[PDB]
């Protein structure tokens, strides 16, 4: 039908501007804490301590796939890179401090993205 042409139109461009937000939200951890999934060879224990692991290129993967239906489901997955780091690791290590500064600098992309979502619709 052409409604499901118009639905999918509509996922196509919020995949465009997520991408983006996704670029800009990566280009705020310069030392790539965040970019690939944690190693389970490396560390044997992770999913006894994080139940949902999640990192940049897991959200990447997910979002060429067009499998974000909305903004919602985007913040859910950057939340959980944030907040899986932040119970892992101890307050005085660079891995949590990297989180905190990429909650903070994130902060303010996707404030205007939720902004561009409604805008647009």
């Amino acid at each position: 039908s052409m409604e499901q042409v118009a639905m999918e139109l509509r996922l196509t461009e919020l995949t465009r501007l997520l991408r983006s937000v996704l670029d800009q939200l990566q280009d705020k951890d310069p030392a790539r804490i965040f970019a690939q999934p944690v190693s389970l060879k490396e560390v044997p224990d992770y999913l006894d301590h994080i139940k949902h692991p999640m990192d940049f290129a897991t959200m990447r993967k997910r979002l060429e796939a067009q499998g974000y239906k909305n903004l919602h489901e985007f913040e859910e997955d950057f939340d959980l890179i944030i907040d899986n780091c932040m119970k892992y690791n101890a307050r005085d290590t660079v891995f949590y401090r990297a989180a905190v500064r990429l909650r903070d600098q994130g902060g303010v992309v996707l404030r205007q993205a939720r902004r561009e979502v409604d805008s647009i619709g």
